[PDB]
């Protein structure tokens, strides 16, 4: 067992191994990992076991993070707790490599080259293909959840920019039966923003969001309309598509034609018709980076726990097991 030390950061108590030094708030903390000389990000979970909902969420994140092993996806470098036993186990600390900045603090400087956009979007899709192959959906893809380094290398993460502006319409209409391309829609909005410099759908409330969206991708067609069980929902989406339509070409004039073609494939109202991460990676827009032999999928992920209703203490023990069973990668 390592030797921990306490400290208070912004009225917040932090107890971590001496290994991590110079903690700095960024709850998350940036630190210097003495074992490697590299800067890392340390995330302390709020009140992990305060409720059954928190407990399961805590477990959910540890398991998922313990399984993520992809260049373009946040990975777990270390996980610890000051508690010497399950009895006193009450805090969880997770560690990952510290990244330079968000995709938000990188667009507030100047419009990126089309080549720069190709590379960034390619990495998002490469990461997304991986996460999707583990039967996992992000649901909150946006610039603030994208970490990029000095080498323009990207990693996808989730902080527990406007979510809604990158949110898929079927989610704001509460159609509950979301498919993975819900993330592809977000990617489309992101890519649009990187190419034009501006937020594609800058809505106030979600209603305004929906309206802006439908005026661009068009009124729901017959084919999509038949898959909507609810009649009030069927009518509602139609009521929201009463604004003077707009076209793609127009909104992305100037951009690489390959780029606008891909956007027309991501920004499709009917989620069943959106291109997938895998297909997208093979799009000619990415001819320059695409490699069928270096776009890995994930090992089968066991999330049978999701369909479980257990007591807090059960979730807490399972989580504790995961903490002690952690073995750092090479
Ligand atoms: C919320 O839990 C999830 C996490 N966890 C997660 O993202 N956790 C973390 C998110 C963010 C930082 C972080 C914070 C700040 C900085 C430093 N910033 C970098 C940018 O510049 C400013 C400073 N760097 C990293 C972390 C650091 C250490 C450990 C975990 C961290 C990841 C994922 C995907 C694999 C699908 C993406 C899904 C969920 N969802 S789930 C399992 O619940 O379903």
């Amino acid at each position: 067992r390592p030797t921990f030390y306490r400290q208070e950061l912004n009225k917040t108590i932090w107890e971590v191994p001496e290994r991590y030094q110079n903690l700095s708030p960024v709850s998350v903390c940036a630190a210097f990992d003495t074992k490697t000389g590299h800067r890392v990000a340390v995330k302390k979970l709020s009140r992990p076991f305060q409720s059954i909902i928190h407990a399961k969420r805590t477990y959910r994140e540890l398991r998922l993070l313990k399984h993520m092993k992809h260049e373009n996806v946040i990975g777990l470098l270390d996980v610890f707790t000051p508690a010497r036993s399950l009895e006193e186990f009450n805090d969880v600390y997770l560690v990952t490599h510290l990244m330079g900045a968000d995709l938000n603090n990188i667009v507030k400087c100047q419009k990126l080259t089309d080549d720069h956009v190709q590379f960034l979007i390619y990495q998002i899709l490469r990461g997304l293909k991986y996460i999707h192959s583990a039967d996992i959906i992000h649901r909150d893809l946006k610039p603030s959840n994208l970490a990029v380094n000095e080498d323009c290398e990207l990693k996808i993460l989730d902080f527990y920019v406007a979510t809604r502006w990158y949110r898929a319409p079927e989610i704001m209409l509460n159609w509950m039966h979301y498919n993975q391309t819900v993330d592809i829609w977000s990617v489309g909005c992101i890519m649009a923003e990187l190419l034009t410099g501006r937020t594609l759908f800058p809505g106030t409330d979600h209603i305004d969001q929906l309206k802006l969206i439908l005026r661009l991708v068009g009124t729901p067609g017959a084919e999509l309309l038949k898959k909507i069980s609810s009649e009030s929902a069927r009518n509602y989406i139609q009521s929201l598509t009463q604004m003077p339509k707009m076209n793609f070409a127009n909104v992305f004039i100037g951009a690489n034609p390959l780029a606008v073609d891909l956007l027309e494939k991501m920004l499709v109202l009917d989620s069943d018709k959106r291109i997938t991460a895998a297909q997208a990676l093979a799009h000619a827009y990415f001819a320059q980076y695409h490699d069928p032999d270096d776009e890995p999928v994930a090992d089968p992920y066991d999330q049978s726990f999701e369909s479980r209703d257990l007591l807090i203490d059960e979730w807490k023990s399972l989580t504790y097991d995961e903490v002690i069973s952690f073995v750092p990668p090479p």
